Order: structure tokens, then sequence, then C-alpha cells
């Protein structure tokens, strides 16, 4: 059943995360829509063997990556989208911020999969930054990858939350940021996907991913 | 008269600079106006000796700055402001000012925002930021650095007049200094001294910039 306990300590925290869609009104107005956040502590926890299936598995896969550890250093996110917004024709982008007490080189890589089977890789290697007493890696603007744009379209050509909800079932994104140098894993963060039902918006919850 | 001709080469390079109001509608729905905007050549002139009356004068003022050099860092900045967004008081809004520069060195610098009204400094606002190294070479961003409260009532009660024309007059007694500083030798890398207009062009914000010189 579930465990819940604190983190511990990591050497790399994200801090900030957003999926937006900005558009253009003239060259002095924007409108910018989240479709998930977090950013803007006692953790339960999500068995690894519940969500084998829903992640590349075999080489360099979720299995693989967890058996290399730090293991604290991997959580299961669960994600309630929020699609109320009208796409008209705009930038499809992600930031991200993480922190840490050491001056590293990291590599972020996220892995878009359909049915546990990778079909996007898009791959950032970002230099640390120092800032208020600490190092910082953000992501401003990252373009979505191609998948993604096509993939809200047609979630947003659905009439009902219940027909985006079996379109997302079997949608993960795997996010794995690695120090470029020794390529230790910093952080892994196994996204799984719903539509937000909330009048609040998007919404999320962070699980530690364990092994019993 | 005009001297119009290439900067030539600067230790440190402007990319990208705006100002923005942006509000919240709900957790996940923004909408964010641009007052100025810069990055979103050969260059032409203007004799510093018209400017000094509406910049600080005496000890670190421009005068000073521009005899220290290096001249070809100084520059004259004319805005022409989009001042057409709501007010939003009470509500969740963020004023704020973006900027990026760009150099081939890895420097701490610091930036030096004065406001002025009627030549005399009102604000000084003072950050200081490091390096990132990206894309071969090392850049300064700042994404979210708030306005002085200063600025906000100025804004508000420009966008209060009834005619472009009355916030034009207003504005005439309002200038902003800014100056880049490599913060461990107090080199000036950038100064830029900011004078301000409101836009009547339907695409918006404009502006045009020009070198400084002396004679
Ligand atoms: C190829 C780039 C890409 O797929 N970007 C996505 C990255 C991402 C991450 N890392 C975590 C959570 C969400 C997202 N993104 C995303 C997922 C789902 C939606 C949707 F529910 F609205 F469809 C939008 C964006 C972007
Ligand atoms: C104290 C902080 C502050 O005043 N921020 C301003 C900085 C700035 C700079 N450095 C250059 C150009 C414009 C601005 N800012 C600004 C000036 C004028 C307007 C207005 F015309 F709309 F009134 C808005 C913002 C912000």
């Amino acid at each position: 059943g579930s465990h819940m306990r604190s983190i511990g300590t990591t050497k790399l925290r994200l801090v900030e995360f957003s999926a937006f869609l900005e558009q253009q009104r003239d060259p002095d107005s924007y409108n910018k829509h989240l479709f998930v956040h977090i950013g803007h502590p006692l953790l339960e926890s999500v068995d690894i063997r519940q969500i084998y299936d829903k992640f590349p598995e075999k080489k360099g896969g979720l299995k693989e990556l967890f058996g290399k550890g730090p293991q604290n250093a991997f959580f299961l996110v669960k994600f309630w989208a929020d699609l109320n917004c009208n796409i008209q024709d705009a930038f499809y982008g992600v930031t991200s911020q993480y922190e840490s007490s050491e001056n590293m080189t990291v590599t972020c890589s996220t892995k878009v999969c359909s049915f546990g089977k990778q079909v996007v890789e898009k791959v950032e290697t970002e230099y640390a930054r120092f800032e208020n007493g600490r190092f910082v890696y953000r992501i401003n603007r990252s373009p979505m990858c191609e998948y993604m744009i096509n993939f809200i379209h047609k979630l947003k050509h659905l009439p009902e939350k219940y027909m985006m909800n079996s379109v997302l079932e079997n949608f993960t994104i795997l996010l794995v940021v690695t120090n470029r140098d020794t390529q230790e894993t910093l952080l892994c963060m196994a996204c799984v996907f719903e539509v937000s039902n909330s009048e609040h918006g998007a919404q999320h919850h962070i699980y530690r991913l364990v092994k019993d």
C-alpha cells in the first residue's frame, strides 16, 4: 500500500514547470493559456510495478533507470490538464526552473509516449547560472514538439471530457534530468494525464515512485 | 548635425528589453501588454549637450559617465510607449521589466535604473546578475523584474489623460537613465538615456536609438 514520507535530499529540485499556448493579438498584446503547471513535503508513494506498461521499458527505459537510481529522485506526477482554450493559428511552449547547490551542466530529456512506446524525445542541455545563493536552471520558452501540437488539436476536437480521458489514458511523458558530466540521474518524473474538471483549472499530485 | 555610423565593438550587447503589465484572468489565463520593447546597423547621433539638463548631473551623473567612456556604449533611446491597456487595481497584476544582454566575456553585471522627474532622481533601482553560458556566448537575462511604485502610479496618471498631446506634455519632464556596469571593474558596458512620448502608430510601441556624441 501507500508509504507517505519526505523526499529527503536530492541534488536537484524542480521549482517551476508550465506547458502553455501564447497567442499574439497585436505586437503589444499577448494572451497565455496554461495546460498544466507546478510551483505557481510528505509524499505518498506509487508502486512502479503499477506503471511499468505505461512507460518505455527495456534499454534506457524506466525500470532500468530506476534500478540505477538514486531512487529518491523518482516520482510519478499525475496531471489534470486544462484544455479550455480557443486555438486560432501562436507559440506552444514549456517553461521550467530547477535549482541546486552544485554547479552542474544538466541535460533534460522529455520522451512522449503512446501506449508505453516512445514516439518523440526532446533533449536540451543547460549550463548553470548563480542567482540568490544557489544555481538555477531555467528554460523560458522551450518549443513543444509537433506531436504535442497535433495531439492538443485532436483532444480539443472531442465533445466531452470522458472522450478526452480515453485519449489521455494511453499518453504519458517521461522527463529525465541528468548531470551531463557524470551521467547521474538527478530527477525522473513519470507523468500521467487526465482532464481537469475543476473551476480552478489545472491540477497535479506528485507521488514518490517505490518498489514495495 | 547628425553623424551616422556603426557603433563598433562593445563588450556588452542589448538583445531584448521590454516593459510590461501582466494580468491574471484565472490561474491558467494571463494577458500581457507591452508598454515599450526592443529586440521583438548605422545609427544617427544626438549631441549629448542637448540632454544634460534632463538627466542626473554632478558626481556619477551623465556628463561624468560620458567623459569616462567608452563613448561608443552611450546611447539616447527615444520611446513611443503604448498605453492602450486597462489599469488593473486589486486583481493580481504584475508590472515588470525584461531584458537580455549578451557578451563573449563572463562578467558580473549590475543594472542601475534611475528615474528622473524634472532632471532629478526620484528612484534608483539596482540589480546585479551573473552570466549563463548559452549557445556559445554569455547571456544576462532578467525575465520578471518588478517596476518601482513610482512608475505604476505614473502610468495610472498618464492613462487618465484625455489626449495623447497631454501625455506627451507630462512625459517631457520624465526620463530614465539605464546604466549597465561590470560590477567587478566598474566599467560602463552600456548607458541608455531614455526619453518618452506616447505612440500614435496602429502597430503599437516604437523606438529609435541614437549614438550620443560630444559636438
Ligand atoms: C516534445 C515536447 C513535449 O511533448 N512537451 C510537453 C512536455 C510536458 C511535460 N514534460 C510534462 C507535462 C506536460 C507536458 N506537455 C503537455 C502535456 C499535455 C498537454 C495536454 F494535456 F494539454 F494535452 C499539454 C502539454 C508539453
Ligand atoms: C523603477 C523601475 C522602473 O521605472 N522601470 C521602468 C524601466 C524602463 C526603462 N529602463 C526603459 C524604458 C522604459 C522603462 N519603463 C517604463 C517607462 C515608461 C512607461 C510608460 F510610458 F508607459 F509610462 C512604462 C514603463 C519601466
